[PDB]
């Protein structure tokens, strides 16, 4: 047991999908697990493992931001020799082509946290997914007949921004989502050894609106968990 | 409704305690206050109202870090007429002379994060507590027979600092308990414009390695959430 | 004697207010203290102690500016046994609410200087005073009938600052007045093991551009000398 | 014509490898490149225009640094309708697996550079590669028998660095290759909205040392080549 | 009438020679100017204006740091129509060919300070003297007999450093000595369009100590005082 | 050799002209120098060794951007006993009143590069030239009949910025010509203890633009080399 997971080594699989929401991570299990069962609960970050055709994974929520995630992406690697994480999100669009309902993998995470600085000697580190993750989902949505953008992500640490002025300088430079734990996932799986992709759904646009119903963007979120079957594709 | 509470307004108090966890802000609901109804879910972040001694009061948590306590504690702000936030939370100790369970009060929460520097054109915010509310906490602290230092707090981003170093710089210049949200709540109660405070439980030394159980940090923290209610009511004097 | 401060120890109380100007220094000690002494004039920097009330007491100027300040508040309390140092300062004011006169009390310090971050690895600290010292000015305050408020300061390194938008974010995060000194000297007590407190009166107004004349601040700020003073008897029980 | 580049709109393929040796330039087009045109000679850096297979492709050589590569990327895609830059070279190895001629695909590329703080209000924008460009890369690659690893290359400003332990924290953070560009094209090509990849060949790896041949550098050198080009005819689909 | 100068347009010569210690800008009006009167006594920062070889010069404390010798070189620049600032003051060895009562000139000043950057949009502004200030001062000591080095002086904000590993910096990077003042009166000057240079005289070893008379270091401080004879070279 | 230099001390002499363009050292070379023999060819970045008037005299071209000349001058300092480096090179003005082809002699140069700051432990290190060699470049060029301006370069990382507000600042802080190397060489120089200056001449100005002829860019350059060959010969007194 960890100071944020009261479980033991072998409760989870080397693959844990992390949701922000817990109540997510239930979703998910009941959704698309077999046998699932319920292995943390501490703050009530709910986390289960079940089977995805017959693939042993673990699903568990990550909380907000990139603080949060980071302890838990960090005690599932050093403690519970998880090798994987993705987390499966939601961001906020600044590019005019990216619509709602898009499916954007972050190949890489911008972010305004100073973790990585602080890690990295105050120089700029590239928060970068692992490549064979960032194919393997490329490749699952391909089968799937969905087409997902691959590029960069924007890690905030303030969902209310008091700039509003960095949206601009996102969209400049081709952020195709905001969202706020990418950069800090992909620290920790640099820092502790292990593995990580961020995928997300866009669930607005932060510039305009665009206007879809519940049955489309909630199947739209279950396209997206893409995750699973990139893991039976890393399998090899 | 907010985009992370589902609420409206009334449904909160003007005064919110906000633990971390939120199966602690169910606990202090149900020990504490009366005729406790819940008035919120959204991502398992548990929030209830009731009343201490007649006083209406609620109490929510806020999760862990800066960027999760800023969304709640901007939304309870700025659409549920919050007025004082009072955090109750654990942090860990790096003094020698801070032992487990020790209260403390910060006045002020130094940080490694960015998001204050973002507030204040890359200067140094002083991420300050209301005084008053200081002071209530101080003095309910000594009608209640339970010490409590005032000082200075470490809201750190990384729970797991790969900087062992600066816990030594932190030993220094006097910092009483690390955790991880008073820099970012002080900074969006100037931004928005209400009142804040930190209170903390050491429940682990950084240095002694000793440490409380998670059962324990969400059920036995009970001197400083008598510090919080009584703390308010004075403050409504 | 130190390099700046020509005296022994023993020729200093343990509490010294510190304005800028030593001339204000001299006016204090000459106005409010009895059987004073000057013990200091290196560089001008007029040091006196005298008794007030039966209290050993002194008063000496520390310059314009962090870098000053620094030096003369880290000599005192490593070669002259200084436990406490309370600055009596003037400011500028930004908030529309404050006006000329008004007694503000720095419970923190905001700044532009970086002498902050290379004590501090380059993270944020939160300059504070000492809170005992603080919560002794307002009772003080509060027994002479003169209102005073408590909250951040700014120490500015630029007196003329080529960044007039700052005053705008210092306005908007509810800075009380802009000096030049408290966030370094709290920095000092802080590394060098010793207590502060800034008490400043409105000098000027940053932006209705009304001022004191140079001869009124060091020979009108009354109040907050009285305040100062006083608040050491509150402190000594 | 652009003041780094005598040419004009439609000289270059919409492909441009960027060698940093100039001289290399003039090699690849007479070697892999069939009816090669001469199409700049400005300041010595020439670069030639051919095709790969019937596929249009240029050449033309960056200089050492991300300033120097950074004004040519920037002129061939604002002025001359480039839409893919392949930088091509060697870099330095900190990891004790990667060996000397490991074929490296940078799909980011960290930096102690100031440009892109300077593009992205002085946060961390992760200079990464177009997704596409890295997967035509690999597979190229792996269609010539060659294993290719992809992560993180370190772009630095000085090949002589004072601070040598910044190779330690390289290698703990899983840094493949250091050498000067990458993350300077990655900057440019974001911020006009083109797409970039650099490929390295390990030429010598700063723990220990014992570095490669003459003959090998060749060999090893042709097969970047080969891949880079072949990575463009899978990019084509 | 400035918020720090009771004086008049007038009352300054266009040329000032500053010391930190107002009791220095006493010493130097009664030892080297004649008809000296006092033109400044406010916060005790004395100032004084009288003539030296029939020519008007002032001199005048600037008090210890970069924020207090910004404040009194600016309001001498903007309102009493000053054009030269000369700092004559006293700094700290780190190198060790640099000796005990070696007079030094700041050709430029690198700085702890942020004022320069907040005026430099956060890059680096190297804080020079003006070129022909440098000059003459080299000249006047050369005609004096007194060899000058010129080359970079340090401005701490901290006397007291927490660091102290910073000085083996200075020393790698050549800086001739260590003072507190230099790089704000560059900036101020740089600021609002004036000139200004400033002129140590080594008073200490900041490691080890040297050996001299009072006697000795007090003719260097005069000898220093180069200054005088550097403005009468400016004039033409 | 060193790996960007194939030659061996005693090839070059103690004075080095850098100009960027590297067809450009072959030209002084040929025009200037006597008895000029080839040193060095490694990636067509041309050395000679000559003399003028007798004194022995090396040119080489530095590439464009702070990293390039900064290996160039750093192996020239620790491997061929340079002492003095000379970049001779173009500029572009922000002042109104700084013409095209004036000579501009860079006794500081400001930058956005993060280099020196790497060095200086993120302090400000003034990048400044050698005092005596300003002075020399001054009095040669009063007796070609030029005056030269003095004062601060600013050494820019990106030709293209996207900070188009920079150049104001440049231009209210009295910044006298823009290039991309000065403070690069002078961060050199003061590393590893050499001596170095940068002269440039107006190319083009900012503000407006009506650029330069040829013959009128070939007078000017003339001028440039000669000046910076006396101003050596007044340095060896
Ligand atoms: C603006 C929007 N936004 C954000 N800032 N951060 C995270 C996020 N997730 C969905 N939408 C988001
Ligand atoms: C070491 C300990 N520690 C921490 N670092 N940060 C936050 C926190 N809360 C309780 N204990 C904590
Ligand atoms: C504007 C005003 N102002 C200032 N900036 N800094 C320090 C200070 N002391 C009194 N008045 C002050
Ligand atoms: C150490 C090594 N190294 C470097 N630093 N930078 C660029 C580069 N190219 C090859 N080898 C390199
Ligand atoms: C260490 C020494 N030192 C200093 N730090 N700063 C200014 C100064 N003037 C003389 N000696 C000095
Ligand atoms: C704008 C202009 N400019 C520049 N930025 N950098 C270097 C340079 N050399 C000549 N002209 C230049």
């Amino acid at each position: 047991a960890t100071p944020h997971i009261n479980a033991e080594m072998g409760d989870f699989a080397d693959v844990v999908l992390m949701p922000g929401d817990p109540l997510r991570a239930k979703y998910i299990a009941e959704t698309f697990l077999e046998d699932a069962r319920e292995v943390n609960n501490v703050r009530g970050m709910l986390g289960f493992t079940g089977t995805y055709k017959g693939r042993k994974i673990s699903v568990m929520g990550h909380g907000m931001g990139i603080p949060s995630c980071s302890i838990y992406t960090k005690e599932l690697i050093t403690d519970f020799g998880v090798k994987k994480i993705i987390r499966v999100g939601s961001c906020g669009a600044v590019l005019p082509h990216v619509k709602l309902r898009d499916v954007v993998i972050g190949m890489g995470a911008c972010t305004d946290s100073k973790v990585n600085r602080i890690r990295f000697k105050d120089h700029d580190f590239a928060a970068i997914a692992d490549f064979d993750m960032v194919r393997n989902a490329v490749d699952a949505a391909k089968a799937l007949g969905i087409d997902a953008r691959v590029g960069n992500l924007f890690s905030a640490d303030l969902f209310y921004s008091p700039d509003g002025e960095m949206f601009d300088v996102m969209e400049k430079y081709g952020i195709l989502g905001v969202e706020m734990e990418a950069a800090g996932i992909y620290g920790v799986a640099a820092e502790f050894g292990a593995k990580a992709l961020t995928i997300c759904t866009v669930s607005n646009h932060i510039r305009t609106h665009e206007q879809t119903t519940a049955a489309e963007r909630q199947t739209t979120f279950n396209d997206m968990i893409i995750a699973l079957e990139s893991v039976l594709l890393g399998d090899k």
